Parts: C-alpha cells; structure tokens; sequence
C-alpha cells in the first residue's frame, strides 16, 4: 500500500 | 482546542 | 475429489 | 464474534 | 460538575 | 471494529 | 467409495 | 479364449 | 487482502 | 504435459 | 491418461 | 508372418 499525510495543528 | 488525527485502516 | 472449507473473515 | 461449523465430507 | 456514562463496546 | 469513546469537555 | 464385483470366467 | 476384467477408476 | 493461486488437474 | 503460470499478487 | 497397444494374433 | 508397428504415445 502507500499513504501520504501531513498534519501541522496549531493552538 | 487542536486536534489533528489520520487513519487508513485496511483489510 | 472431495473438498470441504468455511471462511468467515471478519473486519 | 460467534460462529459454528461442521463438514464432514467422504471420498 | 455531575458526569455518568457506562460503555461495553464488544466485537 | 468496535468502538466507544465518551468526551464531556467544559470551559 | 464403494466396489462389489464379481467373476467366474471358464474355459 | 476367456477373459474377464473389471475397472472402475476414479478422479 | 491478495490472493494469487494456479491450479491445472489433469486425469 | 506443458504448463507455464506468472503470478505477481502486492498488497 | 495415453495407451498405446498393438496385438496380431493368428492362427 | 511379418509384422512393424511404432508407437510413441506421449503423456
């Protein structure tokens, strides 16, 4: 499989 | 709040 | 031949 | 889960 | 504060 | 899949 | 499986 | 002549 | 799931 | 016999 | 299945 | 008596 994620959360 | 969560779950 | 098979996958 | 089975297969 | 909750998640 | 979560947040 | 035969060949 | 012969094959 | 299987019985 | 089978499955 | 048989039988 | 007879019976 392949996946590709990118996640900046900010508060 | 923040929250940031990914989930690709295969069978 | 004789063949006998169950499969109950389950997610 | 819950299952039950039963083959009995002759030649 | 007053808070009740019961879960039994099964499979 | 099962699931139970429960989330009573306050300010 | 199941086999019943039988033979009395003469001369 | 006499001849007797039986076959039964399976697969 | 990835299931690959070849089969060719011959009698 | 003569028999020739590729078989490449990927998750 | 392959057979090959040849018979010549005189009197 | 004269007699030829080739077989080549191939599988």
């Amino acid at each position: 499989y392949t996946i590709a994620a990118l996640l900046s959360p900010y508060s």
